[PDB]
């Protein structure tokens, strides 16, 4: 059998967050930022949202085709404000940490797309589409449900072509 793709992503992209130190960032010691909902929601720190955006370039980046990269100006991927998501939905989408970590960069989970990094799998929650942009509402979930127990990171914003580009890992 022949090595798939997404099986050498996920293992490029784990090998990211050991460069960048990120583990550490993305732990629950270091979630640090004020409360959100009390008891168990918690603001990301600065170091923890421009880590997540750090790892969405380098994902996104590396397979968006040259001979579009050329044409189209690129904009950086960032958080916009607002549209944050209640303690209902959070609760909600936890469902999240039931998926097996295979399942990580894969954009044909819909909903449940997620990456994991540190102590914490996150959760990019599809919230609309406008003009060329993807927005998804990023909440981080710890993985042993230790407390801060979920990170509200923001509202991401992505070029919709960055997306369209890398397809659907499963159907």
């Amino acid at each position: 059998t022949d090595i798939p793709y997404h099986t050498e992503l996920l293992s490029d992209m784990e090998r990211v967050i050991e460069d960048n130190e990120m583990a550490h960032i993305f732990s629950a010691s270091s979630s640090t930022g004020e409360v959100l909902y009390s008891p168990s929601v918690f603001h990301a720190t600065e170091k923890q949202k421009n880590a997540a955006l750090s790892l969405l370039e380098e994902r996104y980046k590396r397979d968006f085709p040259h001979d579009l990269a050329e044409n189209i100006v690129i904009r950086d991927i960032e958080f916009v404000d607002g549209n944050i998501p209640s303690m209902l939905d959070i609760f909600t989408r936890r469902s999240v940490l039931k998926l097996l970590g295979y399942s990580a960069w894969d954009e044909g989970l819909g909903k449940q797309i997620f990456f994991d990094v540190g102590e914490y799998r996150v959760n990019m929650f599809p919230l609309r589409i406008e003009e060329g942009f993807h927005l998804r509402q990023m909440v981080a979930y710890h993985l042993q449900e230790a407390n801060p127990r979920y990170l509200w990171l923001g509202t991401v914003r992505i070029q919709s072509v960055l997306i369209e580009n890398i397809g659907y890992a499963t159907n």
